[PDB]
């Protein structure tokens, strides 16, 4: 059969799939929602970003599935480090790639090599245009991986849990919305400050009824705004993203499966104590928050949209709990138990 | 002739120059009428303003040292008022409160004054602020011949309250936060004082909150036990106080001579008390301090706004009670606004 | 005692609480000193701020409705000021401008005030901004007892101007672009109003531009005919305006309530006028709009910067006048920055 | 205490209970202030509302039959008002219009009332709606002690007008459509009544139209000959009327008791008249009907919106003046909106 991927390309659905290639490792998150209690059964190989840039979620899956260590790494954390030779010798029967990210895009040579080898390629997207692409991506993955039921179940769950936010924020007029700046991998980049424009976590700010101060500063989904521009705009709400492991002395916010509330609050505070940042009205007024970075490329991003709405309008979403949503997500779909801290408030 | 807050008819004097204040802090209503000559027409007052509002007192003393020479007709309780000292001041009007630290409608002193031919006016900012605050000012305007100042203050008040009520009057009950207000928190012998259907409860109602003690109490004021608070575990905790900074007694420091630091530090002591410190609202940082004397003052629009910002922070992001306060002072009063009348927990 | 901008010695009042503004838009200098209480000390003002700055007025009214009750001593001309209404406000200081829509150093009203024992201070942001802006603020600081605010603003101003002059002071004349500024472009009976050696001309000088009218005119303001502009055919065209968005009269829309799109649309109308539209600067996109009231405001550092960025685009690509405005507002003012104070042609 | 629309100072009465309406249709401004008790304070009125607004009258009569007992001080002209009947109603305030079917600022009756000690207030929705509508409501608020209702209505009005001006203020003159408005079209002896720089002309201006009579006429109202209209051949034709459905006199049927099909049929008659029917605007279907009494009513924001949607159909496709009217009625009035106040040609 045939379907349209997120690059507009038609893909012939394989009769049976047993050798999935992951162009970006963290595309595993979309796969995990379909594979039930057998998450790694059909993965022939993956980019090393999941294992190296998601060490916490990795370790949790390793403790329950030690065979994860033996899935081949086709590269490190950049598209340019992928050996096309190692890829082809795994004889994949499907390759899942992202329109953007740490893996090959629609115009890469590897995509063309795979087309010459007779291997179907599917483009998904949770990163450039999450709002447009997240649900269509899951529907498509459902069809090509023969997990239509799991996919449709997850779409219903997602739509319902997002509708809990949008029923309220879709009617709020622009002049009542809080200004928001999201600093991606805050503290951890060479040059401050990474953020999202019209795309990526910007889509989440939009949905949650916020006003992204970088929406109109930037052409793309990702970009950079200077510290002074942030200070000058002086937004209502400051959000920092990170995924740093607890026992990592490098700069950044600690969030993820092995992070405690106190490690998340302490490390957010370091981030908020930085020169310039610490004079923001949002920081002084305590409207300062942390969000787990990898939500920037995951269909679990409904958790971030909900955390954002609850920060943007605390009393209108007093009754909404993203922790229940994660637990409903894990119990319904996944094969591990939820642990750690995926979001934090400054004390 | 006018009808006071006790339903009684009062013949308005032709000229008033000797006002008796049954409760000292009724001065607050008078101050909105007297412009730059606040104490010119006060023959005497209950000692509650001087002794239970030491900060606001000291500020007025520095600009008007003659305030120290206004006679104190008693201390802080109705029973300590000498009716003899009262009558020798030959008042031409007496202003009393339906409730509080001064005589009520059925006291002997009220009857003595009626026998002496002295008009008595009952106001209320304390039992039923919502029903009574504006009618009280209207009445004080008429009997003190300051109708203009009164009407000016009513317009100011209604406008600044309507900023809140036009939003919160349409909010359904199930979207409202539960609220407990602990009056003079930390400072009473037995915890915990609060307000029912009345007093600061009216402010919670107006600001679109849900007062957990509304149905626990028959009156405007009363007491709920600590364990009942813990068990109800309300969304939002509010502590009232008016303690002076350099007062080692227990309570929250708020008022004209209090810095935000002192207010924040002393609120924290209050929030660190056994039991209180495990409240969800305290842990989640939805914990606040409000200046106690707003429990009996037509300046109470400042508290209604502070509550609304606490109950729905974003919907009232743009509302600033410091600006309401500054406008109030500049338009009506004879002193400069200083100190901290509200605080948020660190 | 201090020396004002007219060279006159002025005795500093011990306390000031009743400031008279000879020109309403002199408020801008006062606003930098009064913090969160902008209108607290203004007894009255010329009607130019309320009538010729409707946008900035409306923004302050929404936060301080008491601004509507400040008395207007006249309309928009010195000759419409009733000296009687002025004197009954019993000012304790009067602030006047060497030039503009209010009384000057030789007016009768200035003499009346001297007879009444009222100190008069002359400032200037309009005739000789470069010489006078900072000295004016220093002086206002001393006579209004806001030396701290004044010195803070001077440091901010000098630093933000030095960002421009460090570069443009070393540029030789032959590398400078020729510039014509058309004040209230489109909106005068006879084209074309502009500035000579003074007013916005000072800004062109500082920003390293070459004002084509510098030597055509004797004074700070004057008129140059359309044909003279066409013939000089300058490298850069700048139009000033302050027209409200919803005003169908001719002129450029700029100010607190103007969007970038309205500013551009209305600048374009101005650039589409016969004669103007054949200028090389217009055809080549070197066409800009600046908010007119910068012609008399110590916020004029915002214009010196917008000019420097138009005169030398890459040399000041890192300079942002919007950040400077926001630092100005947050540090000194009581309102939030909105609208469009400068625009580039599409 | 307040300045009316004639520039005259009027002393705000302490309590008003006997309002005299110089022009009956000034009721529309009063109705926005009186909530559910519209006629409670009206001692008498000009007969224009009852006789020239039969539809809106009948609707109020069905809910309030006591409206029939309000005294008529005259018919539909200032000259038919008995000053004697007026004075025996012992009004405590009289509201008059700068222009219209009632007395003006120089009438004898105004002087009689001044001799009788009765405050007179001039409002205006007719000569200079743009300048005067909102100031008129502000003033009526103060003198009738309905400041809250007035301020509420001003905010509503400004917001609903801003929906139009946000768009039309940035449209350049050369892109605007030419417009002719024929007042009480078909119903006058001599064609064609219209508005100049004033009256419905102000609405055309605001809605981003170009009134072809703006410079043909000195006043707010006047007459332009059919041939002049034909020759100018404007982009858009608008006819006003308020004729009752069951009235076979010439004119457009619009108002509270008119269906869309009766408004369309009667507009068509108006558009089928010799000369009119050769207009480009008529042939192209840019032909419309507007309810005449908007020519003197603070509900005129409904016509400004209806005009903008006719001037720029797609730019205002999302704007609905019917939703605006309904928000107006529900927020402010005591009756239910019915009928057709505007119509498009089939
Ligand atoms: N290690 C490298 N040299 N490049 C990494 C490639 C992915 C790159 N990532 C980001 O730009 C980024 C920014 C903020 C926060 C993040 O977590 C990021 O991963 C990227 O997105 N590249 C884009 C544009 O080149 C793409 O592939 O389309
Ligand atoms: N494309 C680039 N040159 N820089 C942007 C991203 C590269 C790199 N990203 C990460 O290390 C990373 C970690 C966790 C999750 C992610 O998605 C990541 O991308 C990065 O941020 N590099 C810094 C240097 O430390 C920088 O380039 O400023
Ligand atoms: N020092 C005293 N013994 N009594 C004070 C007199 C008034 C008494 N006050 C309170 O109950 C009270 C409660 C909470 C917070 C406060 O500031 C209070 O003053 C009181 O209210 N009495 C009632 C009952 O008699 C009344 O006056 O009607
Ligand atoms: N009804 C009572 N017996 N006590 C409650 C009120 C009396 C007393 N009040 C104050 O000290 C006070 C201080 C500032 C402002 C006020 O309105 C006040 O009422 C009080 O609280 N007594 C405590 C023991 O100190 C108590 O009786 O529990
Ligand atoms: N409406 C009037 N008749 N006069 C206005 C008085 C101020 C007069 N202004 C200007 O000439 C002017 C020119 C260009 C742009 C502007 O904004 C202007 O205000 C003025 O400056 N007069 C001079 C000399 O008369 C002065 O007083 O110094
Ligand atoms: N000195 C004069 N006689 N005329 C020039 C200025 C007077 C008047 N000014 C303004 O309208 C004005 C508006 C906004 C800001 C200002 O500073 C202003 O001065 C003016 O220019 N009138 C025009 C008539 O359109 C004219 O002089 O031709
Ligand atoms: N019924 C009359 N004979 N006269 C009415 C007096 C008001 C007169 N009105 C109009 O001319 C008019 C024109 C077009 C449409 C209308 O609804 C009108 O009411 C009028 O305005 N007269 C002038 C001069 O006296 C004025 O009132 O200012
Ligand atoms: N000034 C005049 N003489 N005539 C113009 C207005 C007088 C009269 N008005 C009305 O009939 C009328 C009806 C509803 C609402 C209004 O405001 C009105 O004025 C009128 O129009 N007379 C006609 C004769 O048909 C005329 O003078 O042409
Ligand atoms: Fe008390
Ligand atoms: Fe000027």
């Amino acid at each position: 059969e045939n379907i349209t991927d997120m690059a507009g390309r038609s893909v012939v659905i394989p009769a049976k799939v047993e050798r999935i290639l992951l162009g970006e490792g963290r595309l595993f998150y979309a796969v995990s929602l379909l594979e039930g209690q057998k998450p790694f059964d059909r993965i022939v190989g993956w980019q090393g970003d999941f294992r190296k840039l998601d060490t916490q979620t990795y370790a949790v899956y390793k403790a329950k599935f030690p065979q994860v260590d033996n899935i081949p790494l086709i590269g490190n954390t950049t598209a340019d480090s992928i050996s096309p030779e190692k890829v082809l010798t795994l004889n994949p029967d499907i390759a899942i790639f992202g329109l953007s990210g740490h893996g090959p895009g629609k115009n890469s040579e590897l995509v063309k090599q795979l087309e010459k080898a007779g291997v179907p390629v599917v483009f998904v997207d949770f990163r450039t245009s999450p709002l447009k692409n997240t649900l269509p991506s899951m529907r498509v993955l459902g069809k090509v991986l023969h997990r239509e039921q799991q996919a449709n179940d997850y779409i219903k769950f997602y739509e319902d849990n997002v509708r809990k936010v949008t029923e309220i924020t879709s009617k709020i007029p622009a002049d009542k919305k809080p200004s928001v700046f999201i600093e991606l991998r805050a503290g951890a980049m060479e040059e401050c400050c990474g953020t999202a424009g019209k795309g990526n976590m910007g889509d989440f700010i939009d949905q949650a009824g916020g006003n992204n101060m970088a929406k109109n500063l930037l052409p793309g989904a990702l970009g950079t705004v200077n510290l002074e521009k942030v200070l000058s705009t002086n937004p209502d709400i400051y959000i920092a993203s990170g995924g740093k492991a607890p026992d990592n002395n490098a700069p950044g916010v600690s969030l993820g499966a092995q992070v405690t509330k106190e490690q998340a609050q302490s490390s957010l505070q370091t981030i908020l104590d930085r020169k310039g940042i610490n004079t923001l009205s949002a920081v002084k007024n305590g409207r300062s928050y942390g969000i787990w970075h990898n939500f920037y490329n995951s269909p679990y991003n409904v958790l971030a949209i909900q955390s954002f709405a609850k920060w943007f309008y605390p009393q209108q979403f007093a009754d909404l709990d993203p922790n229940n949503t994660m637990n409903s997500l894990y119990s319904q779909f996944l094969a591990i138990e939820p642990t750690g801290t995926y979001w934090v408030d400054s004390t």
